[PDB]
Order: structure tokens, then C-alpha cells, then sequence
């Protein structure tokens, strides 16, 4: 579930995940392959890899909890997974904020033809 | 989400769901009735069925996590809904790829006219 | 024919019908109900209505002749149906270009199940 | 109406107009612009032009009669327009036959992007 991630994105970018992030470049929105086009796409690529290292959580992908503490998206405490999953989303949302400087609306629904490059390993 | 299913279809079949699958036969396009004309159309029939058992979910817009990096479509862990939907899509995309052999361009845009009869039960 | 309509739409708005219009608001999709969320969605409302007045015509698949060569969409003379359909499509494409000013990405993938309420009559 | 044309196309190329010639290149399927991509597309471009010169006839674009005489699609006698429209269709159908040597299925549903060159004048 990305309900929490989407909320983190909204908070960091002032933009709604859908469709600004849900379908951007080669990796935002999953089904990622090839090379991330820009900084924003790289955030999704990193977010993907992050989720990828949480192999231990493929048996219970817990919905986590977080709060705004001191104006910072702050992961709550719970199962290691809640925390790691939340950490992935958190790092991603913030990354997306930093990437707002190069975000290009023209990269939404980015054609998948430019994403058939050899994929970056992670 | 429809767009992810479309990406899966592109990955699996190399064809854009639109226009090669979004209107194909009796069940590929929105709605659908009658009897699947061929394997491809049956793929779509099953997919209709697969979505049919998930009324509790937003089978069309729920964004689920899935991966293609591996070289094959993998549905990521998440809510029951996000997985079941992704499963439906993964299965139908794989199915379309396995039906590429008998894909007929003639069936592309097919009238709901020659798609009438005791609509095959799911 | 649907694909000709989408060509008019591209010509008029510079956006591909899919995905920018094929699922916009509560009427641009392959269904439609409730109230038009905005100008753009209203164009599709009027279009459904326009098509609705052609029950005896194959509004979705009939191929009509038209020209974009003049710099503007012109429906060629043909059967009454081809003209009525083309006219519907022409008005809708133009209506969408006139509505670009208020096109909101957030309406792109609008969930049908939500915008229920009294479906506005044609 | 292209009913007669489509029959002429079927007879000349053995293929159904839809979708083989209904959405090919830049000019087959109407709404054409830019430059014909190959011989097949050039046929449609010429067919389009041919209809364009059919200035007098938009007030009464009537269905013409044609027959097979000695294995040749032969326009019947009738109003000047019946004969001109028919002659346009006849030439185009034959042209498509001859263009079969270069026909490329890949050009079906040819992308719009490739058709934004300055349109070839008639
Ligand atoms: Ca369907
Ligand atoms: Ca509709």
C-alpha cells in the first residue's frame, strides 16, 4: 500500500502522487526498467531498490504509521518492516522534493520505448 | 492500475494495449459479452472474470507494486487488493503473450454485433 | 471511428486521447454518469449525448471522412451517420481545445464509482 | 461512404480495409497531414487529394455503382460525381494493390508524431 507514500509525496512536493509521480519516467509507478531519466525518476528507481532490499518483508508488507514531527516526515516505531518500508517512502518523498528543481511535466507517461535500455542493477 | 496493466501487456507482447488489445474481440475492450473468439480474447475474458471477483477493489485505478527488472513480471507484496489486481493483470499479460501466435488483426475492432449469444459464464 | 476521434483530439489539444482524455472526469471514459466535473468533462458529456442521438449509427467504429489539411477539422460529406458522428467528434475535439485552460491532471483517472449522484440528462 | 471503396480494396489487395488500410501511415484513414510515408500511404494521400478535387460533389456525395468487367473494377455510369468518386476509389484501390510490394504492417496505426512534417500539397 502506497497510501502513506502518496501522503508523504503530497507533503514534500505539494503535488499529488497521481499522476505527477504515479507515471513519470522509467521508474515512477513501478514496472521500472532501463535507466531513470532525471533526478525525480532516480528517486523512484531508488525507492524501488529500497523496497527491493526488504526481502524479509515480502511475507508481511505492513502498513506503517508516521507523523509530522517538527515539520519532518517522521517514521513511527513498530515492526522492522514498518520502519524500513516507511524509511524507503520517507527517503523517496524527500528525494522527490529535492528533484522538484528538474521535474518536467513532459516526463509523465514517459514512453516505455525510451525505457528499454539495459536496466540499472540497483 | 490500467496503465500498469498496459505496461505489462507491452512488456509481454511488445504491442501497445491500445490499439491492439483495448478493443480486441468480444472481451478485451471495456465491457464485453458473448464468447471469446480466440485465445487472445479468452485471455481478456478471464481477466474480466479475474476482476469480477474483486468488486471490493478498485481494479482499474489502484496502483500496485510490481517489477519487470527480473525479466519477468512479478507482483509485489501489498494489500490483498493490490496483489489480486496485479495478479489478474500479470496473468492476462502473460496470457496475451502466449496467444501472440493466433492474434488476428481482423479481431482488433470487433462489433458487439457479432459478440452476442449466451455470454459465456465466468 | 474512435481512432479518428482521437486524431482530432490530438490535432485540437496536442495531447493524446489516451491517457489524457480517455478516462478524464466522469464522462470522457467508456461509460459515464453523474455530473460533468468540469468544462473538459462537459465536452465528453455532450459527446456522449451527441452519440446518444445516433443509436442507429455505429458511432464508435464507423469510419468517416474528414480533413485537417485546412488547418481546422472538416467533416466530409458522406452518409448521414458518417457526418453526424464526425460532427460529434469534431465538436468534441474543438470543445476539448477550448477547455484546455481548465484541464486538471487530477481528473485524468477519475473513479466512476465515486461521482455518482444524479446523472445529468442530455 | 467507403463501403464501395473498402470492397475495391479487398478485391485489389485481398486485405480488409480495416485495419490494414483504415489506419496506415499518415493519410490512410483520413485526417491525414505531413508526408506520405511509403507507396501505400501515398495512395491514400492521392485518394484524399482526388476526393478534394471533388469540389462540386459535397452537396450530393452519393454511393456509386461499380462492377467487375474482365477482372477489372469498373466504374458504372451515373451522375458525374458517382463516376468521379468511383474513379478516385478505383485508382486508389488499384494503387494499394501495387503498393503491396512495400506494405509494412508496422505502419498500421502509424504514430501521429511522425506525421507533423509540413503537409505535402495536393
Ligand atoms: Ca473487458
Ligand atoms: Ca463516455
Amino acid at each position: 500500500s502506497l497510501l502513506q507514500f502518496n501522503k508523504m509525496i503530497k507533503f514534500e512536493t505539494r503535488k499529488n502522487a497521481v499522476p505527477f509521480y504515479a507515471f513519470y519516467g522509467c521508474y515512477c509507478g513501478w514496472g521500472g526498467q532501463g535507466r531513470p531519466k532525471d533526478a525525480t525518476d532516480r528517486c523512484c528507481f531508488v525507492h524501488d531498490c529500497c523496497y527491493g532490499k526488504l526481502a524479509k518483508c515480502n511475507t508481511k508488507w505492513d502498513i506503517y504509521r508516521y507523523s509530522l514531527k517538527s515539520g519532518y516526515i517522521t517514521c513511527g516505531k513498530g515492526t522492522w518492516c514498518k520502519e524500513q518500508i516507511c524509511e524507503c517512502d520517507r527517503v523517496a518523498a524527500e528525494c522527490l522534493r529535492r528533484s522538484l528543481s528538474t521535474y518536467k511535466n513532459e516526463y509523465m507517461f514517459y514512453p516505455d520505448s525510451r525505457c528499454r535500455e539495459p536496466s540499472e542493477t540497483c
